């Protein structure tokens, strides 16, 4: 007999008995609980939150307070000792594409950013966390152990704020402090369209009756379309070469610019919005602007889903995919769609399989120009690379021809992540992503490693002995104990992924159960599922099954030569067709032909 719920930013909740389009914060998608996937709204737990104060400080914050009776190691400890490796020879993966890595990144920032508290923009809150490593309210920083390298080149820490909070931003009574998801949980392509009202009217072109999303008016590629740049300070992306001075794009996610292959994913989705635009006004030259721009966004919307789910899920589940994620029976208003706290952390396991290097190929796939490979750190917030040397195209065919990093207990996360990360504020190729990771999952109150387990129904490791056998691994087993002295101490993001994969899969049976049912949630309880009763036509949806990224990839860059399957390990030329020869969408059931 507890009260339900503090939701005092977001009072806006207006919904439609007609609506045949998703709204862009996602509200109303359930008629009997309409906030439930709207953006702005706290993620959902599947858990109750674990706080050392039982409702906001993460545990780590007070040096004294214990988790079950032991001090919780350091994030940056755990990722030197664990995380880290030097040698980037034999770590490729045979049979995952590059693309493999990218598409994963682009789901993710469709489902779930918990971005960290704005209490400090162009404010001296900012500096006291990066210069002084005190911490204090939001700022909860990375300290360094005692023989770090980074302690002799970077200071005493790596700075750190904690997330957004619904009811911010100081505490408030005897409820655990719960994140925002700022995006939709619907695999609706908010990374395209945008979130809020304001960044989709932005990101529009309301100056022709076309329906089209806004195009960079300062630089074209071969004609072909650019996002518009982010005409906002300070940016990034002008900040890594002050020389280029080309600022980030501008998309419906934030965070479109965070690498140069994130970037190139959002031009496809852009461009093919725009073709799609295009293609329907030819069909249906009396429909207007509003009605061209849903009916295209709805279309792309169908494409991601379709993508996700008959081929980028099946080969991260592999063997667990039917277990859970049988075939669709339809919408079930019941279900939860929203995005779990666990599956933001579950989800990171794409960092393990994100490679040291970045190529740019020719028309033969072959090094574009006398630096086609690039290390990854040279490509944080760097759109300059795109706008000044070769557009999409050469990084579009470098997707195709690589190959992702395998995850390896012995090789989890390239040095160009784990020590050379760029963040805006912040001036240095010096972060951690992974040390980012293990803090997040604390400043969440994440359950501990044995919690999760058991929600999966999985035996929950008390002894080392116990460990090396689920990880199969004595030596990662040893040096996890050492670390966090009970495997009910380890952050579910280092346990999850220190799994042996499972057979035909990329992750291990934890992050299986937990993925699993996080995407049988979005699926099962979204009212605008492209294969829902009701919300394409028939013969639409026996149109839309003829989707590939290949296609995408045809009618949206001057790229020719591509493989059928692009997820798999594809070298050129042998497992690469004419473009000539791929399912085309065809678009004629839209044809309004009638009143
Ligand atoms: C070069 C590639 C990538 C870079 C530079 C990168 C960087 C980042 C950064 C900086 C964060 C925020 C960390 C924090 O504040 O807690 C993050 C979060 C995340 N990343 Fe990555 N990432 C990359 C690739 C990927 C891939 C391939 C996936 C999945 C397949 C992925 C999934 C995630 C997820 C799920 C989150 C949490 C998002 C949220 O709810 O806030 N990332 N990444
Ligand atoms: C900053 O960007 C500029 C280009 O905008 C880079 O310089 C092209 O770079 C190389 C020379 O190193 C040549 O291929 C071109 O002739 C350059 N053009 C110009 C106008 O310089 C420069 O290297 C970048 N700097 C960094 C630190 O990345
Ligand atoms: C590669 O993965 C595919 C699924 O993408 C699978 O059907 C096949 O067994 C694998 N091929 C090789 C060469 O191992
Ligand atoms: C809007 O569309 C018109 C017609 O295609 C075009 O000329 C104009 O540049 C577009 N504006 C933007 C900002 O994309
Ligand atoms: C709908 O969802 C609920 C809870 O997930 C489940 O128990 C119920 O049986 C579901 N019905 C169908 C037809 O899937
Ligand atoms: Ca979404
Ligand atoms: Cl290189």
């Amino acid at each position: 007999s507890w009260e339900v719920g503090c939701g005092a930013p977001v009072p806006l909740v207006k919904c439609d008995e007609n609506s045949p389009y998703r709204t862009i914060t996602g509200d109303c998608n359930n008629r009997r609980s309409p906030a439930l996937g709207a953006a702005n709204r706290a993620l959902a737990r599947w858990l109750p939150a674990e706080y050392e104060d039982g409702l906001a400080l993460p545990f780590g914050w007070t040096q004294r307070k214990t988790r079950n009776g032991f001090r919780v190691p350091l994030a940056r400890e755990v990722s030197n000792k664990i995380v880290g490796y030097l040698d980037e020879e034999g770590v490729l993966d045979q049979n995952r594409s590059l693309l493999f890595m990218q598409w994963g990144q682009i789901v993710d920032h469709d489902l779930d950013f918990a971005p960290e508290t704005e209490l400090g923009s162009n404010e001296h809150s900012k500096t006291q966390c990066e210069e002084y490593c005190i911490q204090g309210d939001n700022c909860f920083p990375i300290m360094f152990p005692k023989n770090d390298p980074k302690l002799k080149t970077q200071g005493k820490c790596m700075p750190f704020f904690r997330a957004g909070f619904v009811c911010p931003t100081p505490p408030y009574q005897s409820l655990a402090r719960e994140q925002i998801n700022a995006v939709t949980s619907f695999l609706d392509a908010s990374l395209v369209y945008g979130s809020e009202p304001s960044l989709a009217s932005r990101l529009r072109n309301l100056s022709s009756p076309l329906g089209l999303m806004a195009v960079n008016q300062e630089a074209w590629d071969h004609g072909l379309a650019y996002l518009p740049f982010n005409n906002k300070k300070p940016s990034p992306c002008e900040f890594i070469n002050t020389t280029a001075r080309v600022p980030c794009f501008l998309a419906g996610d934030f965070r479109a610019s965070e690498q140069i292959l994130l970037a190139t994913a959002h031009t496809l989705l852009l461009r093919e919005h725009n073709r799609l635009a295009r293609e329907l006004k030819k069909l249906n030259p009396h429909w207007n602007g509003e009605k061209l721009y849903q009916e295209a966004r709805k279309i792309l919307g169908a494409f991601i889903q379709i993508i996700t789910f008959r081929d980028y899920l099946p080969i991260v589940l592999g063997s667990e995919m039917q277990k859970w994620i049988p075939p669709y029976q339809g919408y079930n208003n019941s279900v939860d769609p929203r995005i779990s706290n666990v599956f933001t952390f579950a989800f990171r396991f794409g960092h393990m399989e994100v490679p040291s290097t970045v190529s740019r190929l020719d028309e033969n796939y072959q090094p574009w120009g006398p630096e086609a490979e690039l290390p990854l750190h040279t490509l944080f917030f760097n759109t300059w690379r795109i706008i000044k040397d070769g557009g999409i195209d050469p990084l579009v065919r470098g997707l195709l021809a690589k190959k992702s990093k395998l995850m390896n207990q012995d090789k989890m996360v390239t040095s160009e992540l784990r020590n050379k990360l760029f963040q805006p504020t912040h001036k240095i190729h010096g972060f951690d992503l992974a040390a980012i990771n293990l803090q997040r999952c604390r400043d969440h109150g994440m359950p501990g490693y044995n919690s999760w387990r058991g929600f999966c129904g999985l035996s929950q490791p008390k002894t080392l002995k116990g460990l090396q056998t689920v990880l199969k691994n004595k030596i990662l087993a040893k040096k996890l104990m050492d670390l966090y002295k009970t495997p009910d101490n380890i952050d579910i993001w280092i346990g999850g992924n220190a799994e042996p994969m499972v057979e035909r899969g990329r992750v291990g049976p934890l992050l299986a159960c937990l993925l699993g049912r996080q995407f049988q949630q979005i699926r099962d309880g979204d009212r605008f599922w492209w294969e829902n009763p009701g919300v394409f036509t028939e013969k639409q949806r026996d149109s839309l099954q003829k989707v590939s990224f290949s296609r995408l990839i045809c009618d949206n860059t001057h790229i020719t030569k591509v493989p059928l399957h692009a997820f798999q390990a594809n070298n050129y030329p042998h497992d690469f067709v004419d473009c000539s020869t791929v399912d085309k969408l065809d678009l004629s059931p839209w044809a309004s032909r009638e009143n």
